[PDB]
This record gives C-alpha cells, sequence and structure tokens, in this order.
C-alpha cells in the first residue's frame, strides 16, 4: 500500500465524512472518459461489501449557474434514489446532445425519465435537497477539493489512481478497486 503511492493521506483527517466518497461533474471528463470512470465507480462496489455504502456528490465548481443547478438537480436525484436513472440522461444531456442549457431542461431530463413533474418540482424546492446541497459543498471544502474525478475514505485517505496499475483499465479496475476495501476495514 505504502502512502504517498496509491493512496495519499490528509494532512487532516475529515470527521463525519462518508465511508467511501466520489467527487463528479457532469462537465469533465467528456464522452468515454465519463463514461469509464462510471464504470471504475461502479466496480468500487460490487468489491466494497457488508455495511459499506458509497457516496457521489457533484461539483459545481464546473458549469457556472447551470452548474449549481445540477449539483441541486443531483440532490434531488439523491433524494429520489434515482441516481442510476438519471445519470446518463444527464451525462449525455450536456455533454453530448448538448440539450440542457437551464433548470428547466434538467427538469425534462428527469421526467423523461420516470419522474413525475410535480414530485421533482417539491424536491428541488424541498428542504430536504437544500440541505443535500450544502452538505455537497461542505464536503468539497472539507477536502479543499482541487478537482475531479476524486475518491476519498473515511475522510482520511485519497485514492490515487495515476501511481498505480498503468497500461490495460481491467487491471487498473481491480487495484483500484482493492485498494478502497482496506481503508474501509482499516
Ligand atoms: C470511481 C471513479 C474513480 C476515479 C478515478 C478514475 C480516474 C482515474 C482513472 C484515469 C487514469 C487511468
Amino acid at each position: 500500500y505504502e502512502d504517498g503511492k496509491q493512496y495519499t493521506t490528509l494532512e487532516k483527517p475529515v470527521a463525519g465524512a462518508p465511508q467511501v466518497l466520489e467527487f463528479f461533474s457532469f462537465f469533465c471528463p467528456h464522452a468515454y472518459q465519463f463514461e469509464e470512470v462510471l464504470h471504475i465507480s461502479d466496480n468500487v462496489k460490487k468489491k466494497l461489501p457488508e455495511g459499506v455504502k458509497m457516496t457521489k456528490y457533484h461539483v459545481n465548481f464546473m458549469g457556472g449557474d447551470l452548474g449549481k443547478d445540477l449539483t441541486q438537480a443531483w440532490a434531488v436525484a439523491m433524494a429520489l434514489g434515482v441516481e442510476d436513472k438519471v445519470t446518463v440522461p444527464l451525462f449525455e444531456g450536456v455533454q453530448k446532445t448538448q440539450t440542457i442549457r437551464s433548470a428547466s431542461d434538467i427538469r425534462d431530463v428527469f421526467i423523461n425519465a420516470g419522474i413525475k413533474g410535480e414530485e421533482y418540482d417539491a424536491a428541488w424546492n424541498s428542504f430536504v435537497v437544500k440541505s443535500l446541497v450544502a452538505q455537497q459543498e461542505k464536503a468539497a471544502a472539507d477536502v479543499q477539493l482541487r478537482g475531479v474525478p476524486a475518491m476519498f475514505v473515511n475522510g482520511k485517505y485519497q485514492l490515487n489512481p495515476q501511481g498505480m496499475d498503468t497500461s490495460n483499465m481491467d487491471v487498473f479496475v481491480q487495484q483500484y478497486a482493492d485498494t478502497v476495501k482496506y481503508l474501509s476495514e482499516k
């Protein structure tokens, strides 16, 4: 494992932080890059068993006001538990068909995903969401988020991809996957 290589350790723990935290933006990386980060993100879970939950927050430091809307829209997603239904259409919407330009178009993605309009409007104006939006930004600050994608464990560690199983990707994934495990059981 040797810290400094695959996982760094923060000069200062974050207390009260999720067992596993991922940070992402609907604005970067682009295309296949976003879709493979997604795969990796997914496998870390088919291997992080027994009570260890994964959390994923959006970061607004990319996108401006459409970015602050997306961070709010992601809070609605987590509230409604529709993360796996709106991720790709949101991703493809903002980036691929470049159709999402306003907070309204975001709404169109949820509705076109099966979520009722009033359910969505009720969450977007709901409190739970306002508290998730603040909860997301805090986390970004607490770890002094620099950029994405990023993953932290127990609030102690910052996973570290680029000093690890280079070539391939499957080989990459099992290590990024194996690393997160330890830190949990650590
Ligand atoms: C779960 C997403 C983890 C993100 C780290 C993936 C980005 C590093 C992979 C790109 C370098 C091979």
